[PDB]
């Protein structure tokens, strides 16, 4: 079975800001609603915003019975595991279950990205949505001087969705210590650190994350430009 | 002395590595190249602003300078090289044959299609190059960076706090860059697309100067639409 997990547990908080007279969260959700194969599309948000989010869905005439709003966690991976735990306590986990986890503030993902994510999770178990690194990547351990500059052709910018077999995600995450979880910049590293493969799905240059005011200006350009 | 080297070699196509003259595309009724140059003319401390571009584009570059009334006596157009680093060295060699290199000379090298750099970025580059010899303009990674050696599976996912997206300008004390570059083999002349990697690979420090989220490289139609937004709005 196929599940969507829309991650709105972050901090008016950026996931509810208006983008073209419709909240960013709604733009993303609309993309997930058009996929009929999700058994449930689970939105996780902070406790104080859950009823407000449900109300905002009602405001935009979205009544799809597949949508459930749940309480998120204290960090991003805590939120993903909250969604899996909700699934486990509601439906139980099937051996073939997959979860498509996705940033609420990335409203410009496409049908193709979701379908490739779904298919990639079913076939290989774990997948990251990426594009070729737009810049040369440079590293630093002191924030003052370069430590290393890797070969540019091996570098990718991680985006979302990130998609997983639910049992694989649960068991892998269960293996990590609290310190090992302290560094995880994303969810796919849970899998990498537990020595299972993570597949690549190509994103889009316009699949941006709205985290600064600049990103909202770029997003407005993306929407008015139709892309 | 302080020199600017504006790198106008084009943007290579995935298949063929054909140079496309993206710097001549229109951004609000002025070529991208003209916006970038206008940013450099405002820095009074530059002794020369040398644009190096392929031989086949030099006349059109000069014609474009004329059409947009760019009359600054410091602007000069020269022939570029076989790759980005060879073009940088074409600029260095031109400086040496014209004025001669001083021990304190620095060169601020910059992508022609990065028109949104700021006065602060340029001044900080100059100061950092004078004091420390080598500088990369960078921003904190916003995305998690992931690696792949086969374009199919992840190889590693490093700590995001240590990852940065490199931009330009990249600025160097000229004799230092020359000495470091002179240390590289003919083979390493092919891999190193980046100019700061010359220095890193030759075991000299490179300072970080922080860039801007909007200091984008205008290389795609998508990037061009966003650039039109950035420009119209500030
Ligand atoms: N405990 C958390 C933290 C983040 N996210 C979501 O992960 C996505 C990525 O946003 P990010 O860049 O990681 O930043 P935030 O943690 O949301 O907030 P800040 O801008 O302060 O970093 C966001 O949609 C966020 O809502 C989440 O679901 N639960």
């Amino acid at each position: 079975m196929k599940y969507a997990g829309i991650l709105a547990g972050g901090i008016l908080p950026k996931q509810f800001l208006d983008l073209d007279n419709k909240p960013i969260l709604i733009h993303t959700l609309e993309k997930f609603i058009l996929i009929n194969d999700f058994e449930k599309i689970i939105i996780a948000t902070p406790q104080q915003w859950m009823t407000h989010t449900k109300d905002t869905l009602r405001k935009f005439k979205i009544s799809d019975e597949r949508i459930e709003v749940i309480q998120g966690g204290s960090d991003r991976n805590d939120t993903i595991m909250n969604i899996v735990k909700h699934i486990e306590s509601t439906n139980g986990i099937n051996d073939d279950d997959v979860i498509v986890t996705h940033d609420a503030v990335r409203p410009f993902l496409t049908h193709r990205i979701i379908k490739e994510n779904i298919q990639a999770a079913l076939e290989y178990g774990a997948v990251d949505t990426v594009i070729d690194a737009i810049d040369t990547i440079v590293t630093s351990k002191d924030n003052q001087t370069i430590d290393a500059i890797p070969v540019r052709n091996e570098m990718y910018q991680g985006q979302t969705p990130q998609s997983f077999n639910i049992n694989l995600l649960k068991e892998s995450y269960a293996q990590l210590s609290d310190e090992q979880k302290s560094i995880l910049s994303d969810a796919c590293k849970i899998i990498v650190e537990t020595n299972k493969p993570v597949r690549l799905v190509k994103g889009e240059l316009y699949n941006i994350k709205v985290t600064t005011p600049y990103d909202l200006k770029v997003a407005n350009a993306i929407i008015r430009g139709g892309i």
